[PDB]
DNA sequence: TGCATCCGACAGAAAAATTTTCCTGAATTTTGTATAAGTAGCTACAAAATTCTCGTATTAATGCGTTTTTTGCATAGAGAATATGCGTTTTTTGCA
């Protein structure tokens, strides 16, 4: 089921000479045909045209459900670790408190704008006992509450 | 013509009568005899097929020396953690 035999023999299943698997998938006639000769038995259905000529017998067009769906997951990964940020491109959630959400740092908004202008942002609540809970985990993606709490997370 | 009274054992002999059984037509538990038609199969024949075999051709299979690669390897930093630490703090003692 693995990638090379998956993607190789299947898109084979609509073409061969395994020269078709070597292309698109990558597995050459070497590790494809040899491993697929024994694999032709492991899911339990003849995929290509057993050394014949042109066929779609029981390839992977009907095996990808229990097959491709998986490696489509890492196919999204095969694309890239995202485009902006590796994980959760939008990750800038500010604290909800009654002190300083509004007005003390407009040159920081300047630099954020200078490095990246009008960039969408988000928010969470913390508490300050609950800020503690969710910052020693680091929930509050950006977090500000009396430093006398929330102590754990990474880097001590 | 009106007042009482009463009723609704036994024996012999010949004829009949129920079954039984062999003879005699009647036309069945049925089943018997030959001839000619006809119904169904056997011998023969058709061949171009189709398909079995030997040879050649491409192709797919299978092994390897090597590409890069994934995963196990080590030793370098950091970020508090952990003392001293006073220095500050909480503990512990006697008088009214």
């Amino acid at each position: 089921m693995r990638l090379e035999q998956l993607q190789a023999f299947l898109a084979i299943a609509e073409t061969g000479s395994f020269q078709k698997a070597a292309s698109k998938c990558g597995v050459t006639q070497s590790t494809i045909s040899r491993q697929i000769q024994s694999l032709e038995a492991d899911l339990g259905l003849e995929l290509f045209h057993r050394t014949n000529h042109s066929k779609l017998t029981l390839g992977g067009e009907r095996l990808l459900p229990r097959a491709r769906k998986i490696c489509l997951e890492w196919e999204t990964a095969t694309q890239e670790l995202g485009d902006l940020i590796a994980g959760k491109q939008p990750e800038l959630c500010i604290a909800a408190i009654h002190s300083l959400c509004g007005s003390y740092l407009p040159p920081v908004l300047q630099k954020f704008c200078r490095d990246y202008p009008e960039v969408q942002l988000r928010v969470t609540s913390l508490g300050s006992d609950r800020a503690l809970k969710v910052l020693k985990d680091g929930l509050v993606d950006l977090a500000i509450v009396m430093n006398n709490r929330f102590l754990t997370t990474g880097r001590d």
